[PDB]
C-alpha cells in the first residue's frame, strides 16, 4: 500500500503527512513517495517530512511522474502549475479591466485552468496507463478540473477535494460541543460556489440556530440576506453577489499571491530546521486541506461507510440538475467507492449559479481540447464575472501571453 | 366565432384590427369585443377602429372583463399595467444604483412583472370560469408571464408571443426574396433573451449568408459572430455590452418619455382618421396565430409555450420562445436537438430569477423579493437590494403589497 | 418514545417483540401498543408478549386504531386484510383460468391489493391527522401499497419492508463468516421482483464466488451464466410459469397450509415461556436505525431518486438506503440491466394502472389492470375473473 | 436526383414504381436504380417497371449494393434475408414449444432480426461512406432494425416504415369523406405495437364516433370501452395468445401462402401492361404510398405529417428521449421533426417497455455474437420461452440460420 504526492515541495506537505500519520494507525500505509518538478524544493520540505515520520513508513522521492505513480494505490494532486507568479498574474490582469481577480474565481480561474489542463492530462494519462490509483485533486480550480477528468477525459477514480467543507463542520462541531462526524449537511454547489441549507448535529435540526449565531459575529453579508436567501452560502460568493465590494477591496490592497510568496519563504526557512510543525503554516490559506484528505483516503480503505463532501457526478444527489454535472456533494463513502445520497431539490437561487458557472466551465473546457482562441472568447464571455464584449479580445490576448510557456491557443 | 381585446385603448389595437381583416377572409369572425380601464381612451381608438372595419363584422365594446371574454374563443391581452408612467419607473429607478433601467429586461421587467401577475391571475381565473378561452399574450414581461400562468395558474391555453420572431422572419424573407412561411428557424431561448442557430429558406441552410450579411450593416462586431456562432437578439446587449448600455440609457431621456409624446401624437391622429397613418408588427404574429389556430393547415409559428422537449438540453418545463406546429386549436413543440452550452447559461439564469419572483409574490413576501432580485444576473450587488426593493415597491404601492 | 403495532394478533408478533427487546438496549423504547380487529387473538398473542417482555417496556392494548397511533413515533402494519380466507382466494381463484395464484405476485397480488388500498387509506388518514408517526410496512402486497402511499396519498413516512434482502444478506454473511453489515449489495427491483447484481463482503468484491456457490424448480446453471444476475425466488412464477402452475395447481393451497400451522401456534403461545422453533430483525434493525444518528444501509421500499438512473426517479423500487436520524437517504448504484428493467417496468404499470382503478372506483379500469399484468388474463377470460374477484372481496371492495 | 431500390424482386415494386410515378409531377426524379441478389427474380419485374413507367424517369439495374446507393439521394431497404424459408422457419420453429410464430412478433421476429443485422450494418455502412442517402426501410422487422441504426450504428438518416399507420388513416379518411392529411392522430407505440389515443378529422375530434363505429377473432365491445386506446391488430398476439395460437397452429403457416401468391404474380409479370388486381389487394402494398410519400415530403419544403420510425424526442414525455418509436412527425426539406404529444397511457408502455428491453437485449447479444445474450434476450420478451424450453429453441434457430448468423 503505497501513496503518491504530486507538488512535493508545497508548504502544505508537513500538514498533509501529519494527517496520514495519525490514520496510519487506523490503516496501513507502507511508504508515500514524492514528486516535484522543483527538487530543490522538495528536498527541503521532505526533509522535514523524514523528521515528523520518524520511521512509520518509508519517505521516498522519485525523479519521475511514472516513477511515482506506478505502483500508488492513491495519487494526490498538490501541484500549482505556474507557481505563485501564475496565480499573480491571475489576480492582477483582469484588474485594469474592472473585472475581479482572484484565484480560482472569474476570470483568474479562466486561466488557472487552461494552465492546469494539459498537466492533467497527461497525468491521468499516465495514472490511467499504469496504477489506476484513485487520484485525490487539491489542484486549482479543483472543481473544474474535477468536471474536465470525469467528463472529458472520463477517468472515473478522479475525487475533487476542497478545504472549504471541512472548515464549515468543524465550526458547527465546535459551535455544539460534538465530533466532526455528528455533523450532517444539506450541502450542494460547485466547488466555491456552495450552499448548505440544512444543518444537522446529533440528529437534530439546528439549522435555525446556525443562522441566529451567524448573524453574532462590512464584507460579509448583512442578517437580512440570511433572512431572504435562507441558505448558508460559501465566502467566495461574495465575489458575485459584492462585486463592486469586492472589486474596491482586491484593486486598492497588495495582490493576495504576492503575500503567500513571503509567507512561503519564511515557512521554508523555518522548515530547514523545525522539529515540529510551526504556527504560521496552521493559522492560513486552508491549512486543513491535509485533513481532508487524510479521512478521504482513510474510509477508501476501510468498509465502514463514511461521509465525505467531495467533488463528483450529481448522479441523482440533487433531482433539480442533470446527473453529470459534477458538484460538490455529500457521499457515502467505503471501500473504493464514492456513492452520491439522495438530498432532494436544489434552491432555484443556487441553481442560477450553479447552471451559469458549470455552462462556462464546460464552454472553457471546449475551448481548450479544440485549442481555439474563438471558442475561448465565448467561454470568456459566458461567466457571469467576465467582460464585456468592449474588453473580451484586449483581455484573452493578455491572459494568452502571460501564459504562453503552459497553453497555446489557434 | 368572437375574439376579445383586452386593452383596447392601446395605440396599437389598430393594427391588431388590420390583421383581423386580413384574416377574415380565410376564417370567420363575427365580433371582435374590446375593454380597457380608460374608457375615454378606448372610445377614440375603437371609433377609429369601426371606420376601417366598415361591417365586415361587429365591434362592441364591454363596459367589464367578463363581459368581453364570456363568450369569446380567443382573448389578447395587450394591456400595460401601471400605464407609461410604471414603464417610466421601471427604466428610471434603477438608474441611480448603476443598474441596467429597461421595460422587460433587468431590475425593470421585474417591477413589471410585480405589477401584471395580480391582474393576470384576476383575468386568467375569470376566462377559465367562463369562456375558457386560448389566450394570446403581449402584455409584457410576455415570456415571464407565460411561465407564471403555465406553470403556477395552470391554464394550459396561454400563449405568449413577442414582436422579435416575426421581425427576424420576415428581415430574412425580404433579404432571399422569399415568403415567410418560407422561413424556417433553429430559434430558442426565453422571451427578448433567444438565439438563432439556423436559418433555412426554401429549405436550403443560408445560415452562413446570413452571419456575412450582418457584417454589412452599438451592435456586436464581426469577431462576436465568429466565436459565438450564435445570432442573437438585440437585447443581449444589455447582457453582454452593459457598460455600453448603461452609458446610453443614463445620458438620454427615458424611452417612456419618448413613447408618450409619440402616443399622444397618435392619439390626436386617430381622432381624425379614415386609414392608418405611416407613424408594430406584433399585430400580424397575433392575427395569423389565430388564423392558423383556427383552419386544420399546419404552421409554424415562435410562440412562448413549455419546452416539452423542443430543445433536449432543457427541462421540459421551462417556457421557451420556440417554434410550434400549429393546428386546430393546438399547438405541437419541434424537436430542435441541443442547445447552445453558451444560450443555455442565459436561459438557466433568468428562468431561476423568473420563478423567484413569482414565487416571491405568490406568497407575497418582501425577503423572498430581495432573493429574486439578488438573482438576476443584472439586478443589484447585496449592498444596493434593500434600498431599491424599498423604492420599487413605493412605486408600485397601487399595483402590489409585498409583506 | 412508543410504537404502535397494527394487526397485533399476527402469529409473528412474537418475533417481533425479540426483536425490539434486542434493540431496546441501544434505543429507549417506554411502551409498544397493539391493536387489532381480532381482540380475542391478540389476547392470547400479547399475553405470550408479556411474559417475553418481562417488565423491560410497557405492553398496552388499544381498542381503537386512533388509540394506538396518537402517540406512536413508529407504526408498524402487519395486518392481513380479508385474513388467510382471503389469501385463500387469491391462490384459488386463478387456478381455473390456467393462471398462477400466488399470495403477492401476479392476479392473487392484485385481489390482495383491492383488499388493502381502502384499509390503508383509512388508516395513513389517522396516521397523518394525528401522530405524524413513521409507518414500517410489511402488509402484503408491501411494494404495491408503498408505491399507492408515496405516489397517491402521499404521504412521505411510510416505509416498505420484506423479508427477502435480509434472508439473502444473512445467508451470504454465514457464508462468508461476517457481520450482516459487512455485507453490501448493489440491489434493485420492485418488492418480490428484485435483482442482485454485485456482492461485496468487508468490501471484497465476491460477486463471482456467489454465483460459483449458488450452483451447488430451481434455476439451472447456464440461467446464472447468461442472465448474470441473482435473481428472487418469485421470478420463478414468470420464467419459469409452466412449471410453477403445475406446482400449485397439484397440491394444498398454501393458505391452507400457513392456517394449519398457525392454530398450531396459537395453541403453543397460550402457556410457552419461550418463543417456539426473519421479518422481525428487518422492522426492529430498521427503527433502530432511525432512531440513532449512526447511519446505516437497509433495504427498503422507496422512491428511486437516483438510485438506478436508468428509471424514473418516482417508481417506488426495492432499494438500498442510507438510514439516519428519522431520514431514508438514497444511493448511488448506476444504471440497471435491461433485463431487470423490462420485468421493473411492466409491473410498476399495473400497479399504477390498479391504483387508478381503485381511486376511480372502476370495474373497466380494473379490467385495465388485470390485462397488463405479465402473469394476467387473456382477453376472453379477463371479465369472468374479475367478477369472480369482486364477488369473493365483496365486503372489503365494491367497484362500479 | 436518384433513388436506389434494394431487393428490386420484390413483389411489391410495381406498386412502390407506381408511387415514384404518382410523385414524379410534385418532384424530380431522374433515375431509379435497382439491386437484388436475385438477379432472374429482378429481371422479371423491373421489365415490367420499365413498362410501366414509359420513361418518365430513367430504370436502372446495378450488379453491386455499392454501385446502386453511390449516387443515391433516397435508399429503400425492400429485402427479406433468407427469403420466404426463412419467414416459414420463424413462423414454423416456436410452433412446438407451445408459442407463437409469427413473421414480426415474438421469437419469430428474434430470428428474424438477427438474419437481418449482418446485412444492414453491411449496407448502411457503404451507404455511408459514399453517398450518405436518407435510407427509408420496409425490411422486417422494421422498428427494431431502426432502434438498431439509431442507437447502435449510429446512422441519424435511417427512418422506419410501416403500412399499419396509412392503412388506418385511409380507414378513417373513407369513414369521413376528407382527405388523408386531414386525418391527425395521437399515435405511439413500436413497430406492430402502436395505439392510438385520439384521432382528429379536420381538426374535429372524432374519438367517440371512431369506437362507436369500431363495434359495429377481434376485440370484444368491453375492451374498448376498458383500455380506451385504438389498438394495433399484432397487440392480438400479446392480448389473445391463446386464441392466435390455437389459429396459427392449425392452418397452413402464412409464408406457405404468400409463396403460392408471389409465385403467380410473378407469372403475371411476364406480360402485364398493368399492375394486377391480386397486387391491389395483398401483404400490405399500401407501404408503397408510405414510401413514396415520405420521398416526396423530405423533397418539398412544404411540412406534412407522417407517421414514421424514430427517435421519441420528447413526442412521448413518459418515454425515454431515444426508444425508438412510431411516432408522428413533421417532415420537411431532408429533416424529420418530431411532435409533441404529451403522456403515454401506462397500458400501452407496459408493452412498449417489454418489447425496448427485448430489442437492446437481442442487438447486445448480435453485436457480441453471444449464445449467453441471445438466451437472455430470448427469455425477455413477453411471447419468449419459459426457461425449460430456452435453450432447445434457440439452438433449433440458430441451426435454421446457420448460413445468415454465427453465435459463440
Amino acid at each position: 500500500m503505497r501513496i503518491a504526492v504530486i507538488g512535493g515541495g508545497s508548504s502544505y506537505t508537513p500538514e498533509l503527512v501529519k494527517g496520514l500519520l495519525d490514520i496510519s494507525e487506523d490503516v496501513r500505509i507502507d511508504e508515500v513517495i514524492f514528486y516535484d518538478i522543483d527538487e530543490e524544493k522538495q528536498k527541503i520540505v521532505v526533509d522535514f517530512v523524514k523528521r515528523l515520520v520518524k520511521d512509520r513508513f518509508k519517505v521516498l522521492i522519485s525523479d519521475t511522474f511514472e516513477g511515482a505513480v506506478v505502483d500508488a494505490k492513491y495519487v494526490i494532486f498538490q501541484f500549482r502549475p505556474g507557481g505563485l507568479k501564475g496565480r499573480e498574474n491571475d489576480e492582477g490582469i483582469p484588474l485594469k479591466y474592472g473585472l475581479i481577480g482572484q484565484e480560482t474565481t472569474g476570470v483568474g480561474g479562466f486561466s488557472a485552468a487552461l494552465r492546469a489542463f494539459p498537466i492533467v492530462e497527461e497525468y491521468v494519462d499516465t495514472v490511467r496507463k499504469t496504477s489506476n490509483a484513485t487520484i485525490v485533486n487539491f489542484t486549482n480550480p479543483s472543481g473544474h478540473i474535477t468536471e474536465f477528468v470525469r467528463n472529458y477525459l472520463e477517468y472515473e477514480k478522479f475525487i475533487g477535494l476542497c478545504n472549504v467543507p471541512i472548515n464549515f463542520i468543524r465550526e458547527i462541531a465546535e459551535m455544539f460541543s460534538a465530533r466532526l462526524e455528528d455533523v450532517f449537511l444539506k450541502y450542494y454547489g460547485l466547488n466555491h460556489l456552495s450552499f448548505i441549507e440544512k444543518v444537522f448535529v446529533k440528529g437534530e435540526d439546528v439549522t435555525e440556530k446556525v443562522f441566529e449565531n451567524l448573524k453574532l459575529k462590512d464584507e460579509d453579508f448583512p442578517t437580512w440576506f440570511y433572512d431572504s436567501v435562507r441558505l448558508i452560502v460559501n465566502p467566495y460568493l461574495r465575489y458575485y453577489l459584492m462585486e463592486k465590494k469586492m472589486f474596491k477591496k482586491i484593486s486598492t490592497h497588495e495582490l493576495r499571491a504576492r503575500e503567500v510568496m513571503k509567507i512561503e519563504k519564511e515557512l521554508f526557512e523555518k522548515y530547514r530546521t523545525a522539529v515540529e510543525i510551526p504556527e504560521e503554516l496552521t493559522k492560513r490559506g486552508g491549512s486543513m486541506y491535509s485533513t481532508a484528505a487524510a479521512h478521504l483516503i482513510r474510509d477508501l480503505e476501510t468498509d465502514e461507510g463514511k461521509i465525505h463532501i467531495v467533488n463528483t457526478r450529481n448522479n441523482g444527489s440533487i433531482e433539480n440538475l442533470p446527473d453529470d454535472y459534477v458538484l460538490e456533494i455529500p457521499c457515502y463513502v467505503r471501500s473504493g467507492r464514492v456513492h452520491t445520497l439522495s438530498q432532494g431539490k436544489g434552491d432555484h437561487f443556487a441553481l442560477s449559479f450553479i447552471h451559469a458557472v458549470k455552462m462556462y466551465e464546460r464552454l472553457t473546457i471546449e475551448a481548450y481540447l479544440k485549442r481555439s482562441k474563438k471558442l475561448a472568447l465565448k467561454a470568456l464571455l459566458s461567466h457571469p464575472l467576465g467582460p464585456d464584449v468592449e474588453d473580451a479580445k484586449d483581455l484573452l490576448e493578455e491572459i494568452l501571453e502571460a501564459n504562453r510557456e503552459y497553453v497555446k491557443l489557434g
